[PDB]
DNA sequence: TTTT
């Protein structure tokens, strides 16, 4: 090893690369401009920063996970400032239930029940929370129903896969089980491309009846029974008004820290009871 | 950080990048030539200046807004030099009404009523004021009716969207509500492109009857009732002559400063009364 | 600002860039070879030179005008050496009339009457004077009737637009009014291109009857009446022989200086009287 | 030779290149981050690192083999920590039999019987062990049934060829004998490409009846008799549950070391007896 | 100006650029190899020499003419060594007539009679003299009858134009008058290209009857009468044998010097008399 | 000449370039890694090494031959270690016959009889020896029957041409005589390519009846009689078992040295007698 | 001029460029490797050597000829070592006849009789001597009958044009006279290319009856009579055996030196007598 | 001094 000087400063940037998780450039711009000031004061190129960016991305994709980037660092422990807790307490969820549920879902604790399905009206606000969690995660995957043979356009070996609204065709439904039960299987991509899907945590953002899988023009129900043993049904009948979103990263980080500080056992149950 | 010397001068340019808002090069040329003289005396290239330009553009697109670039810095407070005030006083608008109206429209204060619609004859001069405001804004969006499936050709994640003359087809009309009510929705761009439209302030520059939405060959009226609760009708029957335009940036900056110095509450009303 | 040494020499070149107005390279070659000698003695490349050229072009297109490059610097004041004055005195034009006419036409003094139309036989020599004035102007525009939907091929945001022989089709005739009356309007270019035409001084070089606008196969006359209030008719019945041209820049510069030294008021009149 | 100082370090990297066997970049990123730190601290480029990588790959492909990268370096000799030994003891395999079997299969000791075929249910877990062994080997080959005339898409002069599920067509079946008996033959690749297949150890990962070669639509049996004299039948009727995989490299390295420490003669027999 | 050292040597090359007139590279190679030796001893590249070459070419095309490169520098004044004088004395031409004729033709003295037409048999040798004069001229053009709408393939804004054998079509015949009489005429080229041809010296090398203009399939004679007032008929009935050519540059230079040393007036006459 | 220092080390590499004959890179990798270590310690590039490689290749193709790279350097002289001698003594070949035969065939001593044809069963092992000799030769040519008009795909001006199994068509048969008798002729390559074939030593590796030339669908025999006067028939009826190959370079080098140490005259005879 | 140090060594290379005449690289490789050793020891590049090569090629093509590169430098004067003299003495040619014949043919002494035609059987060996002379000449031209409108594919302004076997079409016959009589004419190349053919020495290598010009399908004889006055018929009825060729450069150089040392007059005669 |  040589160990120069300016390159050592890059090591400090590595800390930032493990501070909030930055993959592209929008999050790096939204973070702070002091990093850009230091980069402009140092060298005005594009080789070393691009190399560091791709190295950090490969490291986060081959070693780092998602919950490791969700553990809070500031011991706040304030349930009053947590605005998303009001939604859980209004929908009828126990404060020491869904917390450990998504803790085990993110850390791959249950193994088989690695899916959380949300049910309710579209006027609630679950889409905003899902988008906020996807933005806070450096490697997020959004299933955009655009192609007939490639629904996972953005899900390119990410950490959390988000299933948008829409029914899937009977061609890889059983393969979706490997993505809905925390298993590893080999799927077919575009043309001359075959990548293995790692057991990644997947949350269904479809507010409609996801159990009614419509096979193009016919609604099927033969896959509803097994899916009840691999996912988690989180239904709610509470409607939200305006000014009840704009969730960032500090709130969810403090919530994750508070949930990790109090470990609560979770039993195997699909239909979540309306208690607490 | 290294903190050299020459690169520190770039920080001074950052001030200019937040002085009047410069994105392309025409505004930078029209500003002053001393910056170009200093750049030619320093280093004769195109890498560092292009990097600074794209960085400032990304910063202004991901963090900065529009009213933040409209607050005046010189405390003039002179209503006689404000030539556009005569138009408002002749059309029948109160001096302490429309000012706070567009103040709340730009700063996203009302939230829902984030649209200002202008009505009247085409021989007035609202198009000149709209073009001047678009030129003063570094990220302006003009809806040019050129494509059948892409009307927002210039509206590429800008700050203010300007709706030109022409009726929209019944394919994304309800989606236009998300752009006319200050909401966030996912629209379809060209081919294999899907970008989310942020709640940006939109002003309709169509002097004709915008409520009569013509669906290609038939005029519809089912969307006129809800649009009255999300926009602002600003009608006028006063005709202007010649030599009553060429509005620049100092006049609108002083007007914005004077409007911010006197905060006046605005009630929810679509049809603006002819008083003041 | 660093302020080196060799780059400071570029500032001296800026003086040349505002000495006679050079946009391309033919005028720079026809000027003097000492500039090329100094450039070859300095640096032998094509980066600093091309950057300076495009910067000067953008500056002259976005700030500088045409009459600012026509004011003479040497106080000659000699009416005997002015050979083009004989043509004006033979056609029946007052020496203190057409001078102030084109002075106000170039400096945009009248505002509305910003067009000078020349009438007479084709054997006079107005085309040579027009070509000389276009060559002396750094940003000249020649309307070459080549395309059916793009007559202004060379008029790419220049200073003076020259209308050659030929009638226009009834598709943008009224738009031509904005170019014949000193107004600003948005026209359609080729494919996916829309540029606004600035109020630029336009002189019609068509020696034939320009009032008889032929709409392809039919001669129209509904636009002749308004055009009499926006242009200037300069007819002449004097025929010129040989050796009465080769007008350069010093002669027209001295003529402009002499016309500016004696300001004479000009009344609104289309048909120029044959007096003086 | 020059022998500088910065180039000497690369020699140390050569040790890593012969430590665990790294060909691409995923394995290098999964190893340690200290090598990347040292690389970033030294020189930030991509011309020397790529050179060393391709040189090491060519060296390992033209000289090094597979068992040479499987010999353990730490004398552990612990049969309790070896979790894959439980599978062999449950299937009915002697601890001092299959060990020497795959030792001779990897080191090319038998010469003719250079193939190990596994038989049993698909719910056992042989695919996980095969994938682990392929990942530990720097040059692994997976036969992916994708093309009709190119089944060995990944087998590009590697060390171990893995035969996946699926029957082969009667076009190169006898040629497969040269790959199933440890011989050298010339095969046809894609278009205008002919490469000789070296006698490489091949293990069939097809859990189904591999002896029933289906020729598209008809099952053949004329090649089953000779294949019994070139391969090794390893059948098992024991089913495994969950949490019995995740085989790394240290486990298989210790197993190879323990098998090499005790050399046991192996007789020529296709059907492996269920003893031990 | 900087005025270095090696670049100053380029100034010496400028002398060569005005010594014999070099545009391409064949003449530069045929001149002397000392320049190439000095260039190889200096810097070995192709960025500065090409720039100097194109700059000198543009300068010679926009400022320099043809007779300025034909004036001899060595006062020889020897009529015996001039071998081309024997042809003129045998054809019946006065030694002090055709000399001043082509002197006024090259220096543009007559203005209108700027064309010299040669008539006689094809076995004389005028083509060799024409090729020699074209080779001695740096910027020369030739009309090669290859395209139907582009006869002047080589005449790309040169000094001396040559007209080979071939009758012109009735398309620009009158335009050819401007080329056969010396007049600035704006014509078109291939596709969307215009050019203003200047009064350039043109020589019709057609040894056949050029007055009989064949319009494709019909011979016309309406242009023969005016062409007698713009060209010069030089007929001859003397046939030459072998070894009476290979004219270079020194001979024609000495002839031009001797003709310039004795100025003789030339009267306006088309048919040259057979005297002297 | 400058004669630096590091470049002088390249001269040492030249020795390696004439040590074992290296053209591509596989032989250089299979040789020794000390050369690569020295190259990595010197300069990490590919401009100078590629230049040296192509220069050595051109030198070996335009000057060096094949037997010059087959003369051994170590005086071993051991007939017991020569394993290929057992094959010759079992087939019925004299130890002092075929040695001088291929010595004269390689060194072009006979001139006309420059071809050695091998006959016998395909289970002997002549293909392995042919491949070994082709690998030891830096410029080897293998005739791969792939194209209908280009059988010599690899024979691109090499040293030894190897004729594989397959009959030739009646389109270049007689031309093959120039390749089977040691003559020079001009053949036709692909498209717009004509290269002369130098008299190179050619050995036929076809174990089948090469005299029965099949012209597509008919067997011809009119070329068998002359081919008996230009080639050498080496038939054998001895079958070989396993473990009787893997011939390298030291064995054939020692055999060539021993054959050169004892020069034995060879008479002109096609059918080799079974004696010795 | 600068005249450094290492560049001065390039001047020495110029001597080599005029030593044996090298245009491409095959002759430079076949010459000596000391030049390449010195080039590799000096500077490792390809921008200065390529420039020198193309400059020397252009110089030799525009100034140097062919016989100037054929004069020997070593005064050997040995008629016994000249092996090609035996062919001339066996065919019936005087030793002091054909020598001066080709001396005048190469040095362009006769002027009109600048063609030497060889007649006789194809089994003699004139093709080998022609190829040797073409290889010794740096700029040789071989007429390859490949295209229907471009037979002179290799004859690109070379020194000696070699006419291969085949008859020419009646499309450029008379033009061939300019190439067979030592004249200058303008021919048509491919597409949009017209180059003048310089009077170059041409030797017909067609051993068949060249006088019987076959016009595609009919044999013509109207051009045989004039061709007898511009070429030289060299017929022979002596057949040669083997080992009577491999002519290099020293032999022909010594022959040219001996022929130049004894100048013998040659009379005008087509049919060469069989004497001497 | 700091490029290829």
């Amino acid at each position: 090893v040589i160990r120069s000087k300016t390159s050592a400063r890059y090591m400090e940037l590595v800390g930032w690369l493990v501070d909030k998780g930055i993959t592209s450039e929008k999050q790096w711009i939204q973070e702070d401009q002091a990093s850009y000031i230091s980069f402009n004061a140092a060298s005005n190129s594009r080789s070393q920063i691009k190399a560091a960016l791709d190295n950090a991305g490969k490291i986060m994709s081959l070693t780092k996970t998602a919950p490791d980037y969700l553990v809070g660092q500031q011991p706040v422990e304030d349930i009053s400032s947590n605005r998303i807790y009001k939604i859980l307490e209004l929908n009828g969820y126990d404060p020491q239930y869904a917390a450990s549920v998504f803790l085990g879902w993110a850390t791959k604790k249950f193994g088989k029940r690695n899916t959380i399905w949300l049910f309710g009206p579209a006027t609630t606000g679950k889409t905003n929370i899902a988008e906020a969690i996807a933005h806070t995660v450096p490697f997020y995957g959004c299933v955009n129903w655009t192609n007939e043979n490639f629904p996972f356009n953005d899900c390119v070996d990410k950490m959390v896969i988000w299933w948008e609204e829409g029914k899937m065709t009977a061609k890889v439904v059983e393969s979706a089980k490997a993505i809905l039960g925390g298993s590893k299987v080999r799927v077919d991509q575009k043309c001359k491309s075959s990548a293995q899907i790692d057991p990644t945590p997947v949350i269904v953002t479809s507010n409609t009846n996801m159990c009614a899988v419509i096979d193009g023009n016919s609604t099927t129900f033969e896959h509803q029974q097994p899916l009840q043993d691999r996912m988690f049904k989180f239904e709610l009948t509470r409607r939200l008004d305006h000014d009840f979103g704009k969730v960032t990263k500090q709130e969810v980080k403090d919530f994750f820290r508070w949930a990790k500080d109090h470990v609560v056992e979770v039993e195997h149950e699909f239909y979540v009871k309306k208690g607490g």
